[PDB]
This record gives C-alpha cells, sequence and structure tokens, in this order.
C-alpha cells in the first residue's frame, strides 16, 4: 500500500533545487571543513587557528570577483559560518544567494568505529536531525552534505559496513526530503592502499548499488538528491600507471551500471588528488563517448583552494591575488564540466 | 576480492547480440507459447491442436513477406519449435536468421505456487539449465526468455515473492550469461484487480529495484541482458479513465527510477492489451519528453498474431491475408518503437 | 576473516553482569521514565511536577524495605536521576547497589517518524552514544536500556520498520557493549488495534527473527545481552477472550521459534496490562510445560508502582505505606517469575 | 496478513514424525550414496559397480541384527534404493518400518558452480520436487535430505553463496512441509584448508543464522524440520591441535547462538573423520555442561559402514561378520548420543 512520504509541490521544490545545483557550467565548493581540518590546514601555512582567520578565509573564498557566477552554483558550508557576516555587513547566505548560488551545510557528526571490523567506521549524526534541518532551512540552506567512509583492504569493505552506511545515508536523507532539503549522497571509498582500477570499481559499484537499494527501501525522491562518488582510480601505494581516459572509462563504467538516471546530478571528489589531475580527470569524464544521462559536475573542497590558500600566506595585503588563483581554479572546473577544458 | 564471471571477449559477443536485437527500429516477436496456451487459442477459433497445425501456424508467422525484416530482430520460439522444418526444408532457425533475426527460446518450466502467502507463485526451471542452454547455443539460439508473475492484491506482492523471484532471476541470468546467451529478464506484474496508476507504479518500482539489486547481487553483466517489464496501466477492474500520455509518464518515470542505463534494451509486454493500443501505448511512451538512454522496443506475443490468427481461420487458403494481417501491426510496432506511429 | 569485537574479559565481565541480573527469583524494576511520562501520572493523582516530587517518588521506589532484595536484581533509571541523592546523602546508584541491584539508565532519545509509512516510527539516540556510556560506566551503571515502538495495523508493521528498527537495535547493542554495558533489546509492539494471537505471534515472531538476524550481522555477543519483548496478547479492541495458558503457550512458542539459548535472560513488558493480569500472565509463562533454556522475568514499569504511587497520595506521609504496596508487588512478581505464584 | 502454510493436523503430523527421528538413543544412518561415489568406494575394496552389487551391500546394511532397533530411527536412502527388493520378497521401505525405522529420500540433483565466486557452488533438484515429494510420500519415505557444500578460504564463504544457499534450503523445506516429509537442512561446511576452531566457529555461526533466517522468511514450521550441521573443527592442514572438548565446546557454542530451540534434533554430520573419532567427538559433545534444549545425535554415512564394507570384502559369506562390524559401530553412536560412550 502507498502512503506518499512527499506531496508533488515538496517534489517540485526539491526538484528544481536540484536543478539549480547542477545546472550547466556549474558545481559546488566544499568550505565544509571542520574546526580541526582548517586547523590543520593553517598550521601548514603557519597561521593560528582562531575565529577571525577562519572568517576571514571564507571572507576571501566567498567574496571573489563576480566571473565565478557561473561557475558556482552551491557552496557547503559549517554550521558556524551560517551565523558569520562578512564586514560589509550581510551574512554569508546572503553573500553567497546573492550572485546565484545555493547554500548548504555539512550535517554529520564524524565517524565513529565499527566493533568487530577492521578500522571500518560509520557515520553520526542522526538525533535531532529534523530540528536542525527545520533550523537551516529558515537560515537559507537549500541543500545538505553527509559524509560516509569506506576503505579497500583485504577483505574491507565487509558487508556490514557497506549495509550500515547506505542505511544511514537513506535514513539521512529521508529525513532530509521531509524538510524541504535536498540531500547529497556521499559514499566516499577511501584512496589508501595497493589496488588497480578493477578492484576500485569492483567496491564502487557494490558500494552504489547497496547505497540505490536503501535509498529505494526508504521512499527516497530520486530527482530531489544528489550523488557525490570518488573517481574511480587506482590506490596511492598502486604502482601500475593509467591513462585518464582509462580513469575516465572505469568511472564512468562503474556509474553507468549502478546509477539509476532520475538522479539529477554527480558530482565528484577530489579525495586527495592535486589541483590540476582533478580538472584533467573530471575533463577527460566528460568526453567519454558513452551515454551519461544526468550532470557530471564537481564538488571540490581542497582542489578548489589550496592555491588559493597557499598564495594568501595568512596576511590580508594577498587577499584579491589569492583569490585570483581561486577564480582561475573555478573557471577551469567549469570547462572541466562541460568537456571543454585544455590545459 | 574480484574473480571474473565473464572474459572480454564472453562481454562482448553479448554486447553485439543484445545490441542486434534491440537495434533501432527491431523488436521481439514472441512465438514461445506452450502446448495448452497454443491448444486453447486453437480451440476459440475452432482447430483441434496437433502438431502439424502448431508447425503450420508458426510456419505462417516465420515465412512471411520481408517487410518485416526492419521490424522484428529477435523471435522467441518453443523447445519444439527449434527442432521443427518447414517445407521448404530449412529448420525454423535457419529461417529466422535467413532475413536478419536473433533465434530465442523460452526456457523456464512454469509457476509453482509458494506456501504461505495469497495466490503468490514463484517460477520453475533451473535443473540442468547449463546443459540446455549449451545445447540451444548450439542450435542456433542466442538469447532466452524467462517469465516471472507478480500479481497485485489486498498485501501482495509481499517481500517473500519478489525476493524469491529476483534471486530466481538472477541465477537464471548467470546461467544464461556463462553460455554466451543474453537472459531477457521479464518481472511481468498482473494488470488483474483493482488500482490505479499510483499503486502499480509503485508496485513495478519496488520489483524493479529488487531485482536490480538481486542482478547486482550475482555479478551479472547489465550489458548484455534485455529487460522485459510491463507498461504501468491500471487494473481491469479499475473504474478511473487515464489517457495514454499518463500512463507514458508514469511507466518512464518508473522505469528512469530504477532501471540502470547499462541495460542495452527494453522491450515491454502486450499483457492483456487489445491489439491497437500497445501500439498507441509504445507510441506515447516514446515521445515522452524525458531522457530515455536505452531501447524502448516492443515484445508482443498476441498483440502482433491476434488479427493474424483470426483472419488465418484454421484453412491454408486465407494464408498470405494472415500474413497480411501480421505485417500490419508488426510494421505498426516499428514506428510504435521509432515514435513515428500514427493511428 | 575474524576481527574479535571484545576480548574474552570483556565478554566475561558482560557474561557476569547479564548473569547476576537476571539471577533466579530476581527481576527489574523500570523506573526509567522521562519528564512528561512522570509528569502525566503526576497530573492524573493531582501533583504537580517538580524536581523534589520526583526525587521523593524515586526515593520512596528505591528506598524500600529489604524484603525486596531477592526480587530486584535490576533498576532502570533515567539520566536525572543517577544524579539525584537520597536524603541520607547516598547517590541512587549507590542505594541501588547497597542491597544486591544492578544500575541501569535508559539511552535513547524518542521516537522520530519515519517517512512514507502510515504512523511508523524509528527510535533515535545514536550520537555520542560511546561517550555518554562510558560516563555512564564510570557512574556506576552496568546495564542500558532502548525501546523501539512498532504497531499491528492495516499493513504494518513493514518490512522498512522492523528492518530499521532491527539495525537501529543492534547498533545500539555495539556501542554499548564496547564500553562494558549489557544492552537490553526492547522490541516492544504495541497492543493497539483489533488482533487475534495469531496475527500478533506472526508479527512478533517475524520482529525477532529480524532482530536476531541484525544482532549476528553487528558481531553483538549474545551471553552478554538481555531480551525485553511483549507478551503475546491480543489486542484492546478484540473482541474474542483467551485463556492465560493460551497467552502462556502463544508467548512460549514465539520465543522458542527465533531467540536462540545464549541469550541469557528475557524480561517481560507490563504494556497497559492492569497490575494483576502482569503477574498473572507472568506466573502462567513459567509453567508452560515448554523446555525453556533462558531465564523467564519480568521488567515492569508501571505493574510495579502503580498502586504505590496511587496509595502514596503526593503526601510524605503515606510514604511506608505507599512503600508497603509496591513491596507487595515485587514478591508477587518473584513468585511469577519461578512459577509458584497463586493469586 | 497471515496466510497459514500448513493446517494444525500438518504441523502435528511433521512433529511426531520428527520426534519419532530423533527419539533418545535413536540416530540416522546415511546410506544416500549415488553411483558414483558408491562406485570409487566399490573400486577402493575391488569390486566393479553393478546393480545386484549395490543391493547386495545395502542388503547387508539394513537387514542386519535386531540390536539396531533402539539405535537407528532413520534410514536415508537413495532413489533407486526404494524400488529395490530383498531376497524376502519385501521392498526396503518395509524392511526399514518392520523394525522402528522411518525411511529417507536424498532427493538434490548434487552441485553446480557459482560464477563469480572462487570455487563456490550452489545445489540443484528443485524442479518438480512436489511432484517426486508426494510420489515418495506414497512409497513410504516420510523424510527428506538435502546438501549444501560450503568452503572456508581466503575470502569464502561469500555473502551470495551464503545467501544463495540458504534461500534454496529454504525453498526446499517449505516444498518438502507441503507434502508432509520432514526436511532436514544439511549446511555442510567443508574442512578442507588450513583453518583453526575460531574461523570455523565463525563461519559455522554466519551460515546458521543466514540459514535460520532465510527459514524464517519462508514461514517454516521448525518443529517438523531436522538440522544436519557439521562439527566444528579445525582444517585438515591446520597444524594446531585441539582437545575433543575444545571441540565439542565450540560446537555447542556455535549452535547455542544460532539454532532457535523449536528445531526438533540436531544430527550431525562425520565430514571425513575416521570412524572412532565420530563417536569420541559425539560422546563429547553430549556431555558439554552447557543447557542443549534439542536432540544432538548422529547422521552418519562412512563412519557408520566403513568397516563393514572393508570386512565384507565384496564376497557374500563374510555378510555376517561384517553385519557384525556396523552393529557395534550403531551401539557405539547410539551411546555417543546418549553421553554414556566410553571407548
Amino acid at each position: 500500500h502507498s502512503h506518499p512520504a512527499l506531496t508533488p509541490e515538496q517534489k517540485k521544490e526539491l526538484s528544481d533545487i536540484a536543478h539549480r545545483i547542477v545546472a550547466p557550467g556549474k558545481g559546488i565548493l566544499a568550505a565544509d571543513e571542520s574546526t580541526g581540518s582548517i586547523a590543520k590546514r593553517l598550521q601548514s601555512i603557519g597561521t593560528e587557528n582562531t575565529e577571525e582567520n577562519r572568517r576571514f578565509y571564507r571572507q576571501l573564498l566567498l567574496t571573489a570577483d563576480d566571473r565565478v557566477n557561473p561557475c558556482i552554483g552551491g557552496v557547503i558550508l559549517f554550521h558556524e559560518t551560517l551565523y558569520q557576516k562578512a564586514d560589509d555587513g550581510r551574512p554569508f547566505p546572503q553573500v553567497i544567494k546573492s550572485k546565484g548560488g545555493v547554500v548548504g551545510i555539512k550535517v554529520d557528526k564524524g565517524v565513529v568505529p565499527l566493533a568487530g571490523t577492521n578500522g571500518e567506521t560509520t557515520t553520526q549524526g542522526l538525533d535531532g536531525l529534523s530540528e536542525r534541518c527545520a533550523q537551516y532551512k529558515k537560515d537559507g540552506a537549500d541543500f545538505a552534505k553527509w559524509r560516509c567512509v569506506l576503505k579497500i583492504g583485504e577483505h574491507t569493505p565487509s558487508a556490514l559496513a557497506i549495509m550500515e552506511n547506505a542505511n544511514v545515508l537513506a535514513r539521512y536523507a529521508s529525513i532530509c526530503q521531509q524538510n524541504g532539503i535536498v540531500p547529497i549522497v556521499e559514499p566516499e571509498i577511501l584512496p589508501d592502499g595497493d589496488h588497480d582500477l578493477k578492484r576500485c570499481q569492483y567496491v564502487t559499484e557494490k558500494v552504489l548499488a547497496a547505497v540505490y537499494k536503501a535509498l529505494s527501501d526508504h521512499h527516497i525522491y530520486l530527482e530531489g538528491t544528489l550523488l557525490k562518488p570518488n573517481m574511480v582510480t587506482p590506490g596511492h601505494a598502486c604502482t601500475q600507471k593509467y591513462s585518464h581516459e582509462e580513469i575516465a572509462m572505469a568511472t564512468v563504467t562503474a556509474l553507468r551500471r549502478t546509477v539509476p538516471p532520475a538522479v539529477t546530478g554527480v558530482t565528484f571528489l577530489s579525495g586527495g588528488q592535486s589541483e590540476e589531475e582533478a580538472s584533467i580527470n573530471l575533463n577527460a569524464i566528460n568526453k567519454c563517448p558513452l551515454l551519461k544521462p544526468w550532470a557530471l559536475t564537481f564538488s571540490y573542497g581542497r582542489a578548489l583552494q589550496a592555491s588559493a590558500l597557499k598564495a594568501w600566506g595568512g596576511k590580508k595585503e594577498n587577499l584579491k591575488a589569492a583569490q585570483e588563483e581561486y577564480v582561475k581554479r573555478a573557471l577551469a572546473n567549469s570547462l572541466a564540466c562541460q568537456g571543454k577544458y585544455t590545459p
């Protein structure tokens, strides 16, 4: 028997939000980094992590030139960054929505270990998620982010880790879709270890199949969701070398065997790649000569802002040049999500 | 760990066979009817069911005019029909392959009831399927057919029936793909009962999701398979009336939320519809203004041959006119799988 | 491959804690009622719900006569009650452990609705559960409590609700067993509605089977857990009448088909029954002439304290008589968990 | 909603048949060996495998002295052996039932490989099983036998093999229970390889949990079934040595965590052990100081008849001495299923 989780108006608003995020030429900037991660990236450059420095760095990221307006369609923020204001007086949700962006927020509470496994973790953050998502909906956020961590090892990912992470992702996506917030499913598989394209493609296909079975079990409206996978790439310790079009063929092949075409867009990770190989691999994915019935774009945290952070240097007068760095990468990734990129 | 079920040459031959079946403009004639079904269709017209009458009727079907050559890309046969010869001396596999067709065979052994359920059945025919599929591969058959039966009722389809039928379908498809035979997955849901488009779409989405999860569990090569679903239509006893484009929107919507685009083609059932509404609904499906990344065509048993059977009359001299009837329907359904059909 | 979730010392301490709780003749008093529930039970008698009244009522419950020492082996508390002191100066964990009791705590965060279902809910409280369980372990609590809610209806409990509640229960039990806290699995099925013994027994068997499959999937040590089911009883609106030994036969039959004998004890609910029928039904369960390879005892919230609450009257001088009421019920339920009870 | 698979009379007759098989002191002789297996055991002694030699060997087994009457409660036969007569004129079902035995039959069709796995097989024999079971029910057979094969390896048993074998076992048991035939579930795990007690116990617990979840999914009446597991023993190539009571503790521990007490009896395999260690291990299992709420007995094919076969020598005049050999082993195993055995 059919009891609708969503009225057609809810399905309509979720569909147009998800269509506004992955619009052609546009992608996602991931500024969702919590205090420890931004703290260690500020200690790598040599700046002590305080609240004004974080506000100023995300000010540098968000108040850039308007050439990134048909580049960035969505911005993922932290919980703290929603309630921080720019020096002009506008809050950062208004600063994003002023130039055509969509406000997002990271809503998970980290990873927690699974007992009985070999270093496998599940993820946290389901309690009070309805009230938090309603509050973030009043604060201007239209989509969310939630990250699962899986690793390829000697007998990992096991059935327990894949089943539990898919179940928690589907529960999260149901809670977000009840409040009018587009969920972005991120089943990230770690590039650590020594494994070829074959085992990464196998693991990615099994993980994505279990994720979409869990989404069908939990009555998720697939047109109002986004997918945030990795690119199918070999491990860091793997000695075999692969062309970019081989990685692109493996990625589009693993996506076409699992992902139903009702899903609106696919935004890839950077995932420890360097800043140029992300645009190279995304460009090679968008010229793969297969039929790809969804939006292929980027959701790059580090590969959008690494050069801007390093050319910032922690002092204010470098700002514009730092911003200028970011601008190139944004436009580059825009061409990388249109197949027109050439290094 | 990855152990390949198929070498790349096996994947290649399965891919080109499945591409040759659902080639643009082409569809499937289903002459797979067993002795009881063809017996009752011969008693409806008033002909006693004997071996010569069945051979002559399938002779009338298969030796038609050559205008059906870019209409029929595949023919499903019975086990008996593979070893029957035409009056010219050619066997029916040669009679099909002479004009560009691909030979198929129905390989299941019927339905068997599931205990503890309310009139729910599973399907039969897994024992010795490897030797039978190897034998049919030597006899010229390149694809197979297997039919599951599900009904919408007060609490049906239950979880047991959907899980069991998806498991048996995936086991069948693995056994067929080991022998170089393209499996055609047919999860038919019965149009009996009083239910709207909403419940049929819900049931179709749940069934197709469980089927494709079972196919991912059994390491099925999805590019070398075909899907044989129904059109999402209301029940026979349902009093509400629906447009053809509403049925088409419901069907393409239920397909886009479940079926991954690696599947080569989708061949619909007739499913108790009359002979013209099958072409009307298939035409309306092919003009649905959504993105459909697979071949949408027909696999019509009764809706290709009902008028040819009734204009045959059981006597030989009507033959050509009977054949002529079939020819129109074939060409009509060809336009129905290209969106160019107009009644 | 086997990675142990628990060392043998952890398995040993969990086993002896769970053996100390369901020791022969002993049962569990459930004082775990949160502020709204104790508030409405205090408004039914006519006392305004404040902190001193709750502390005094749980003082009346916990500081009773020492005849309940071989009656109560465990006490479930609220989070607030662990940090409340008696008038003598002892904290309530010390007040429980002084006379042979084991301290427990309710650790869930309530119920949250499941979208797409018909009034089905899952349960909450997984975030930060490791730190909270470590903190409660330092505060003297040796076991936990977590309650799932399922209802029998027209098509409920569905597969989604049973699967999700079993998964959350197994995740909770893994997190509790990592910290040395015995989890008590409570898959309560609501007695609301009109349904016989047959459908309640069917639903109880399906729910318990899915729960124990989820416990086997999550590597739960079954000797260091407890089960908190209901008695298999008809609905409130069901017109058919049943003997007590019929209810007992249905309950022991539904338990014997699902629960493996490694589970240490089974502590039943009261579940909206009146105060005498709980002891009658528990007594009838313990004289069922089947082989019952576990401890059958009680975990009664309302059926231990309803008469003590009503004879308390909200004024202090009734205290001892109120306590005296509780004492009878405790001793009665002790005989009810030994089969020696006679009204 | 509840639709009963079995009426209470069917449940009653299945319960008394299963109680008559595993009655205290009684066990099962497994003469179910097909033509290749009995052929290679006849070529090991040096007798050419013909129909008269097989009939005479099973005549030697079945027409033994009447001291095995409170030893053997059931005999598993081949399909051929049901229709063979003794020299006295009685058919072998009558020869078994004359002295208190229950006639069984092996009803599977062997093993078939699973594609995509590493040497993992499923089992065959589901087609026409209802008609075959009805026919065997008219021929005097009251129970059945069906054998699944699982092996411990580098990543085996996988999830696919365990899920598929449990599903096929539950389907078989439903079909057998519909016809009034007690199914004996045999999830045999192979002792090949190098693995300790720990990994064999882990694999046995996972396999038995998935088997009983599949039995609960298929509405199997657990009181009218029997379980045929292995003893938890190390591999053949494992260098570590274990006491018999360690093997017994591991076996009873793996059984108590999975098997619900509604199952009537547990009949162990020999499984490549020598003829005395089977009685030693079964005796040690029956003195394990845990609570075992079911019948623990034997189902020994080779460990009942190896000495009788070798002392037979293929010539008739040794017969009685050969029979005498068998008699000792039967009585020994009877004491081994009562804990009173002493070598």
